[PDB]
């Protein structure tokens, strides 16, 4: 019962599996890391990184790194970012623990700062070559809180004063293949630059997907709207990259500050030639 | 205000004040913030660093108001590009206006002995100082800023760093524009994906520029080839015109692994309508 795990594991199925092994639900995380590495679509690096996290609801979420060949590296999505997107799409309110296959890069540790109480997030690293589990401030299970991984951070408070996180009910008000990409943009997260984005995708078997746009205090570690929609295809989907068809809406103000129009098409046309146009017209 | 202060001019200024060059660094952070082209954030971040040669380098963050945020270049990355173009071998100290993001702390891991780099933060609201591992001057080594890192050693074994003399061999298939972009790709740093890149730029008065490609163990914190040439414009330039004329680039022979061709033009055509073609010609792969 340790092969081919689901990308989202229900609370009843998780605590039961831990009870038969005699371990805790927290202690079950590193046992789910190794099999999840097979899901890694890494054409470039051939380096499989998986991360399995636990929320406050009790549900177990999975995160996996994906890469895009023939594109610049900043189009690639790390495992840590995948986990955040995965639980956000399922409406998970909190993230407390996660076991990762390898030491999280600074790019991801900076990205995690968008979550409330981010430094309190305990982290365990599976990589035997890494020795974070043996730190002087480590847990009794080897977990180490994110605050120790990224001390003296550059958080959202450095640009804003008293704001809402990304995992909360981000629902800004603004106004059928395109009708689904509207509700995706409503759940976007861009408090630094006021440019939300929502991306929906269809399948050859008629599966509806979604993606939005979540910003970080540091600009570069931003999760692309298209990229956040491709995670809804690999997980809970068929698993195909040259089978993308539909495009989606971009809520720019006359293409104001953060244009993702041309970058979306450039990305899709390289991974799937049979792409469609986009509509960059939305207000409020 | 100058982007590069010579060792003879730096050590002299410190000798006349009777102080050390190290304690002289944080005074240059504040005025350097004015160079920040930040149309989006309106948040000026400057960083002044000191190398092993004794020369003082400056780093400043730049933003692009018509591109996605992952095209923007932070102050720390600017500093790295700046000293590599001047052939600085090592980086020991730098005082930064604000707490360096994880994106930059991960990017700095490409330098040999990166964790030993002591860091001072000017921002009084930040509490990097008084750390359990803080210096007697308030400096904190980068290793404490990004502990238990994901370094190059996780993907490589016994290799050359980023600050060393990286010299990969590549040949080809406005005559002094492609000849300069050839030697630029030769000084590139891409040991993870074997795709070097060199970008040259011209001026209205005919000034030849250059830009590397420096890769990171983590993919996203990658320094773009065009961006690393754009830092050669902000520094050692007029300060600053986005109305210049493209230009050059050297990518792989028929787009091997990491194609940046179409993305390069996409960046340039938005900031400067007067763009040029690209050269996908490199050998000895």
């Amino acid at each position: 019962s340790m092969d081919k795990p689901s990308f989202v594991i229900q609370s009843k199925e998780a605590e039961s599996a831990a009870k038969q092994l005699g371990v805790s639900v927290i202690q079950l995380l590193p046992s789910l890391v190794k099999p999840a590495q097979s899901y890694a679509r890494t054409p470039i690096s051939k380096f499989n990184v998986a991360v399995v996290g636990l929320g406050s609801s009790g549900r177990i979420f999975l995160g996996v790194n994906v890469e895009f060949p023939n594109l610049p590296l900043h189009h690639s999505i790390h495992a840590e970012q995948f986990l955040v997107t995965n639980l956000t799409l399922n409406g998970e309110r909190h993230l407390n623990f996660f076991a990762v296959s390898a030491a999280p890069c600074g790019h991801c540790r900076q990205f995690l700062q968008e979550i409330r109480d981010a430094p309190e997030i305990k982290i365990l690293i599976t990589d035997p070559n890494n020795s974070a589990d043996s730190d002087s401030a480590a847990d009794s299970d080897g977990f180490l809180r994110l605050g120790s991984f990224l001390p003296h951070r550059f958080g959202p408070d450095d640009l804003l004063g008293k704001d809402h996180p990304l995992l909360l009910e981000s629902h800004d008000n603004h106004l059928d293949l395109k009708q689904t990409a509207l509700a995706a943009a409503n759940r976007s997260y861009a408090p630094y630059s006021l440019c939300p984005s929502g991306v929906s995708l269809v399948d050859c078997d008629g599966k509806v997907y979604r993606g939005w746009y979540m910003e970080s205090a540091a600009y570069n570690p931003s999760m692309g709207p298209v990229q956040a929609a491709l995670v809804d295809y690999v997980a809970n989907g068929g698993g195909g990259g040259y089978e993308r068809i539909v495009g989606a809406v971009l809520v720019e103000k006359e293409d104001a500050v953060v244009r993702q129009e041309h970058t979306a098409r450039l990305l899709l046309e390289t991974i799937s030639p049979k792409c469609e146009f986009k509509v960059f017209h939305c207000y409020e």
